[PDB]
């Protein structure tokens, strides 16, 4: 009806109420989206938490890990938007990254198998995704991912800020490869929002210090975005993500939106 | 009706009809928008390439290095959209260097005076703008100034350039004081569009070697564009304007979107 | 004798012993350079502030804004070393912003005149100091400009920030003047150092929520600086200009090196 | 006896004398150092191609993937220096990336296990390097990476490019990790070097347009920068280096000197 009307827009990455990929979700189905779910290891889950969506969506299996799963994917989609029908939209929301990657860990003794693994799935997977779906894709689409600025290291988030700068790469080749399809593919580097691990991480599951730095960060964020922060709200990037999706942005690719306040840029 | 639905957008800069703030206008009456429009040298002028608009919208005369144009502007636009009405929307689509601070004219060779009066124009005028019109300003509101990606130099520009990278410095700073009226304030970073001006100088007006590596710049960021870039389209930046106008970018300020076919992402 | 051993050296901007150019010029001399020093406004202070330098350093008068000063500059250099002697180095380490353009002043309220005189000596001097002093310089010489990171807004620092960007940009430019002659043109963005200026600012002389603010600054600076930051040794960003000025960074260029303890690498 | 005049300093990556640790190492040598050398799988050739080094060097196996050659490299390292002596300086000037992850193989082609056996040598081994070294390193050390600027995507580079940027992420945790030591971090983004692997594809080892993208990204290079580029000296870079690794950069960490010509700082 508004922003995404008659759009078909693939969302990964929903598991709790309080994942971001919900909040894109439900906006984009407010703004007039038909979506296509996946999840990845908790699929009933995911099921009973997007049924509280603002309209009923298939939900597909995906570990993007999993081979199979991504060779499958594009048919998949297929059948759940119907034959010679194509998504226009595709986000990725997805990140991992083993506790020895983060948090109070030392950074020198997270293994490399535990970097890789969250490296796998929160950067590599984004241009896995991308060759899954771009050739389900129309015209005039956009791949989004989800980013955390990583330009400056940062306490706790460790790898997990590694892993985002590869992502931010990633999306740079993979906006290479989707403008040929005439698809623009683009991250929202959003600011911190109380996920139920992060809320886990504040509250010292990753060690109490990196706790107390994380709510240290949060609060800075806050206090410098020339806006504010609230980051017990996702709507803001929700927003800034089907803004993306949406043919308003139609320039700009291989790119980073910062749907974080202004907080990235201001010093103090 | 969509994007800008309701919306009162201050939009500066038109000149001519391939100005990049009249697609800007055009774009945003097409999405609902009700405007107010200055126009600063030749108002007789723009009135009449402001006729071809959608919808006729009051023009306003502000000469951005004028102190009383300035001084008075916020009450001529409440004169304009009427008592008890605000802007949501301004549009700074501003900006000069003389000739000496651009192309075949030695880098060295400009005059202060005359780079200051560009730097004026092309930089300060966007906080002096914003000093303007922010009283004058909904929460929710959003300043738009156009911007052309000085992170690196480049050949012709000279002072041009100098004078966009203040304008990201003071787009920053503007933000700062925005952000108390809850409004944003963001650059758009346009790919060359072939503007009268801009075809002059291609054409050779500031000197064969500028104007033979203006062609050789265009035609670079076409090729490095993931999605290509034309230059003589100027709507895909006007939307990108729209966008960051709109609700749909709500936690993005200080800050540089990049309208340029991703260009700026890509080395070669 | 070491690392600029028989380079010949202008150096600007000692007008105090705390001057960030009084400690390039010491460590410069220390290291084998033969200086050349320039001073503007108080310069029977610079000479007595100069006596102190371990060696002798011919003292002229450059006032920045002056044109004749400009104009005059290489001859009276050519004068201080001698006919068929060239430089190899320049430093400029000049900045001046009113105090309209900075602190508690409202970023608004700083009249364009103000900003326009701070960014003439802060950012367009670079330029033509480079214009003067290319035509006396050796290939291989190198020019540096002191920089203080304008990436981000930041409080109390207003228009002097805007007027580093520009000179950010100038830089690149200058660099490109400068490869015709062999010249490398760099700037070195040190951290906050305790000057006089400084020290009267944190002491509140421009507004007491600005000098709390650089306060805050510093300390934050220091905190997130992964070697510290002393705000008190201007020798790191001393010893940094000179490796700039030397021959072991001879491909770099247009380019910015952070002498800030790392600072600007990491967010919290 | 001058730059590097007692330090002593592991340097890994030498494989032929066309290596950039090859003129690394010559250079520091040349500058006082006492090295300590690394090789990874043909240590008889490194240690021939080492002897024409203008001193002779200690050679120590370490493949970056093994860990058991990194548990016992600071033990091997005090075995080759000498007990109750420390490292000053370590040069990581490793990478690799599989075929399937560069040139024309399409940059979606690359499996996972390849890319992350590119990053696992070409990233992460800069933090286990640190691990293993930091331990045996004195108060004022630097450690330096090898970086090919990737904040742009580039044709051909693909996956290594990623692998670049997840380096310069690591780099600045590392320096995290090194200030605890009083040590430095620093990458050194180099311009394009003839390797013997860079001629190889120039001439089509990974594909004939990826040589063609590639040998035009070098010409772009050395057009660009203003003080030009020659990819057949890589004795700027070696300079760029030792600079990193002397006293004359002690407030620089976390951070990336662009020995490059100053290329990225012009964008035509
Ligand atoms: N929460 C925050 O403060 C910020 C988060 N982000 C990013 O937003 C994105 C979404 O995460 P959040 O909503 O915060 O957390 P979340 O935990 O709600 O979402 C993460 C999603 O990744 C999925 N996932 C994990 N491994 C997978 C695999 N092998 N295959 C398929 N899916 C897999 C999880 O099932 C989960 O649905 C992530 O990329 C995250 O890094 C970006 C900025 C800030
Ligand atoms: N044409 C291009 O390739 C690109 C242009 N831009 C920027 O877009 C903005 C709009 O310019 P264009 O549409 O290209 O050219 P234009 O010439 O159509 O618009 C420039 C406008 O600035 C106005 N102006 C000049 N001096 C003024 C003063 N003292 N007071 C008030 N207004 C004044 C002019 O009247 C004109 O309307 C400028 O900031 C320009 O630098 C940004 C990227 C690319
Ligand atoms: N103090 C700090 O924390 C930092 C300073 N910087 C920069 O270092 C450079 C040196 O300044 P500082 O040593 O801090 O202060 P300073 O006050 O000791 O040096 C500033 C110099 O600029 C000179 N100057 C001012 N107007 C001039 C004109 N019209 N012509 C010629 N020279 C003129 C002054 O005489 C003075 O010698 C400046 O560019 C400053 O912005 C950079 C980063 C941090
Ligand atoms: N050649 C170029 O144009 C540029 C190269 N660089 C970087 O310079 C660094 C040095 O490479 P180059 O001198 O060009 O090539 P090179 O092939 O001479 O050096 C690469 C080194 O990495 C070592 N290596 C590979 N796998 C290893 C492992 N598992 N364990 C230990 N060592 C291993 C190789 O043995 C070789 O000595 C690399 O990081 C490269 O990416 C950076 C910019 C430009």
């Amino acid at each position: 009806t508004g922003l995404l009307d008659g759009k078909r827009i693939l969302v990964s990455g929903i598991i709790t109420d309080s994942s971001i990929a919900f909040h894109i979700a439900r906006v984009a189905q407010e703004q007039g989206a038909q979506l296509v779910l996946t999840g990845f290891d908790r699929l009933r889950l995911t099921q009973r938490i997007t049924d509280r969506l603002p309209a009923k969506a298939p939900l597909l299996e995906l570990d993007v890990q999993n081979e199979e799963h991504l060779a499958s994917l594009a048919g998949r989609v297929t059948e759940a938007i119907g034959a010679g029908n194509k998504l226009d939209g595709v986000v990725h929301s997805i990140g991992f990254m083993p506790q020895t990657g983060m948090g109070i860990n030392p950074f020198f003794d997270a293994p490399y198998a535990d970097v890789s693994k969250g490296i796998h799935i929160s950067a590599y997977s984004y241009a896995s995704m991308a060759k899954a779906l771009l050739p389900i894709m129309n015209p005039g689409g956009s791949i989004v991912g989800m980013d955390f600025d990583p330009s400056r290291a940062m306490p706790a988030y460790n790898w997990m800020t590694v892993a985002k700068s590869a992502l931010e790469s990633v999306n740079r080749f993979v906006a290479r490869e989707a403008g040929k399809y005439g698809v623009r593919s683009n991250l929202v580097a959003a600011g911190p929002i109380r996920t139920l691990a992060m809320s886990a991480i504040v509250g010292g599951a990753l060690g109490e210090e990196a706790g107390a730095q994380i709510q240290l960060l949060e609060e800075g964020w806050d206090q410098r975005a020339p806006i504010g922060w609230n980051m017990k709200d996702a709507t803001p990037v929700a927003k800034t993500v089907c803004a993306l999706l949406s043919d308003w942005l139609p320039a700009t690719t291989g790119d980073i939106i910062y749907a974080d306040g202004g907080a990235h840029t201001q010093l103090l």
